[PDB]
């Protein structure tokens, strides 16, 4: 576990370890309104000893929200409440990003006022449910709906939303932010073939099912600095709906078009939930020459696997999800090799302090 342990330049930041606390949604948020508050300070803060928090998916629009009560990054109040967060997590010494989000197709017209999800096509997501609120504290599962396509003018509004958000995070104190480009979402289904059907340029080739990222990582780099922009990518996992004919070409390609723009960090969605596909080390590697920069991976990785992957030159950071949810101490665990406790699935979405800021540090 030592290269675990060593520090890490990021950007302008130079981090504590290669410990990541990866984007994990809660649905804490207090309503109405969609805020950040006191309590997700305190659940943030008590992670800080991680090198590096990626905030957990934040909509930076009212239709960009997939599921009930994850905190907004797009009004005043909304922006404040995220300060309290990373005034919390600053005053531990700990680097913050916010995951900027936009879930496109997954979602329920319950979960952004009535609306009819946007995508790249018409296509709904297969077998996928998100939650919307039912007048109860208690995440009310309900399958996705039918899209409509973007348009040219959705198409700019919604990177004219991402720019601004990205400014939204600065003003919130946010050290950077992290583009939500994998997991299914909206620019996820513009990449994978299997899930883009337009005819225009903004589809049917694959320089054209990357030219919506193209475009939105283009604006964020405008906005903050491409040294406070990192991306997010899933070229395996399809829980979500999203599949791609040839993802080793198609992600290899992504990560060349972005290391064009000098991002800060690429970071690699390699299992979400149950969904673990093989990731052929080959490609890990290919990943690794076409993208210089950061490198972050997260999915089931343990103290040795993370250590591996760093000394074999794959990987610069490792994320740990659901450890981090259950261990607020988990870099300390993993370092001593201390026993891990595990998260309670009932209380990961919705509800309040419980199953949230309630999972004790190690006590022998
Ligand atoms: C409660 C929960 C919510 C999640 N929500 C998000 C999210 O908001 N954004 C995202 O990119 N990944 C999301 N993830 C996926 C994690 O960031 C991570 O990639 C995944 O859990 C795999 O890592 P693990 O096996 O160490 O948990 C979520 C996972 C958990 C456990």
């Amino acid at each position: 576990t030592q290269s675990l342990f060593q520090p890490i330049t990021l950007g302008a930041l130079t981090l504590k370890n290669r410990i990541v606390m990866p984007p994990m949604t809660r649905s804490r948020a207090s309503q109405p309104g969609d805020v950040a508050n006191h309590m997700m300070a305190i659940y943030y803060a008590q992670r800080a000893s991680a090198g590096l928090i990626v905030s957990e998916g934040t909509q930076i629009s009212p239709t960009a929200k997939g599921y009930a009560w994850t905190p907004g990054i797009y009004t005043p109040e909304q922006i404040a409440g995220w300060r309290i967060v990373t005034e919390a997590v600053h005053a531990k010494g700990c680097a913050i990003f916010a995951q900027l989000w936009h879930v496109g197709r997954v979602t329920h017209p319950d979960n952004i006022d009535g609306q009819q999800p946007i995508s790249s096509s018409t296509l709904k997501a297969e077998n996928v449910k998100v939650f919307v609120d039912n007048g109860s504290d208690e995440p009310g599962f309900v399958d996705v709906a039918v899209p409509r396509a973007m348009t040219k003018a959705d198409i700019a509004q919604v990177i004219a939303d991402y720019r601004q958000a990205a400014l939204n995070a600065m003003e919130a104190g946010f050290d950077g932010i992290e583009l939500h480009a994998a997991n299914g979402y909206l620019i996820n289904q513009f990449i994978d073939s299997e899930a883009n059907n337009r005819s225009d340029e903004y589809g049917g080739s694959l320089e054209n099912r990357l030219r919506f990222l193209d475009e939105v990582v283009a604006a964020l780099v405008d906005a903050i600095g491409a040294e406070r922009v990192g991306v997010r990518l899933a070229p395996l996992t399809t829980l979500n709906g999203t599949v791609d004919a040839d993802p080793i070409l198609t992600y290899t390609a992504a990560a060349a078009l972005l290391n064009k723009h000098r991002i800060v960090y690429l970071h690699i969605a390699e299992v979400d939930w149950d969904d673990a596909p093989d990731t052929p080390v080959s490609f890990k590697r290919a990943l690794r020459e076409a993208y210089q920069g950061v490198l972050i991976y997260a999915g089931r990785y343990n103290a040795e696997k993370a250590e591996q992957a760093i000394n074999d030159g794959l990987a610069d950071m490792i994320g740990f999800g659901r450890p981090f949810i259950a261990n607020p101490d988990l870099p300390e665990r993993l370092r001593h090799g201390y026993p891990l406790a595990e998260h309670v699935p009932a209380t990961l979405f919705g509800g309040g302090e419980k199953g949230l800021t309630d999972y004790p540090t190690y006590q022998a």
